[PDB]
């Protein structure tokens, strides 16, 4: 695999967000992930809506919790692949409560075929990423709510309960690192985003790694 790679400055990642006080980080998570994913496939980078899965996919449990799993197979067999755009159907969650879904007036930002569920493997994740882009995963973040830059050390390493996407890696660094972008606004951590160490399994970030697929 290349030695670096940050996706941030190819074209492919749209601005930091804010879930806001809802449970809806894996839609955070799962959106992400589609918009860099139809970037790479050669559309314009184009902002989806997280909203469409807090609401609509009741496969998931909305400001309650998800898996990117689920969202990923919700829109592939009752979504026709749709993904709508955020500004057809923009984020209506942050005071913590899902509203009804609506299933009419919104318009067709990205389509997917599917999704694969990478290795756990983190040598292996860095070579899918390096050719295929960035990819969602799911982390321990009880340690996040302490980070305010660099690469951290010694991240609790417990249970996953927080879903986000890996954007880049360094292995030519003193310590080797995962560039991580956040839903928890741009004045948290690096302008939204954050650096662990790589190789060691920090944080649990080997244990959950998926993509959609763009036909
Ligand atoms: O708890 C979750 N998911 C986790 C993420 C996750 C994804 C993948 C693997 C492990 C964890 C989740 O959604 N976490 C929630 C936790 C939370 C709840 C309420 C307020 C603020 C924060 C998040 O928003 C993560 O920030 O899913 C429960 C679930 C399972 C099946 C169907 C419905 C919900």
């Amino acid at each position: 695999a290349p030695a670096a790679v940050d996706w941030r400055a190819r074209g492919a990642v749209t601005a930091v967000k804010d879930q806001g006080q809802c449970g809806s980080c894996w839609a955070f998570s799962a959106i992400g992930n589609v918009e860099c994913q139809w970037f790479l496939a050669g559309h314009p980078l184009t902002n989806l809506s997280e909203q469409m899965l807090v609401s609509c996919d009741k496969t998931d449990s909305g400001c309650s919790g998800g898996l990117m799993n689920n969202a990923f197979e919700w829109i592939v067999q009752e979504n026709n692949g749709a993904v709508y755009t955020e500004d057809s159907y923009p984020y209506a969650s942050g005071e913590g409560i899902s509203p009804p879904c609506t299933t009419s007036g919104h318009t067709v930002g990205a389509t997917i075929t599917g999704h694969v569920e990478l290795p756990q493997d983190e040598a292996q994740i860095a070579a899918w990423l390096a050719v295929n882009g960035p990819v969602a995963v799911a982390v321990d973040a009880s340690s996040w709510m302490t980070y305010t830059g660099g690469v951290m050390t010694s991240c609790v390493s417990e249970q996953l309960d927080h879903g986000v996407l890996l954007v880049g890696y360094n292995d030519s660094a003193a310590v080797p690192y995962w560039i991580i972008k956040n839903s928890w606004t741009t004045q948290w951590g690096e302008e939204g985003y954050i650096r662990i160490a790589k190789g060691s399994n920090q944080c649990l970030v080997k244990e959950e790694a998926s993509s959609a697929v763009v036909g």
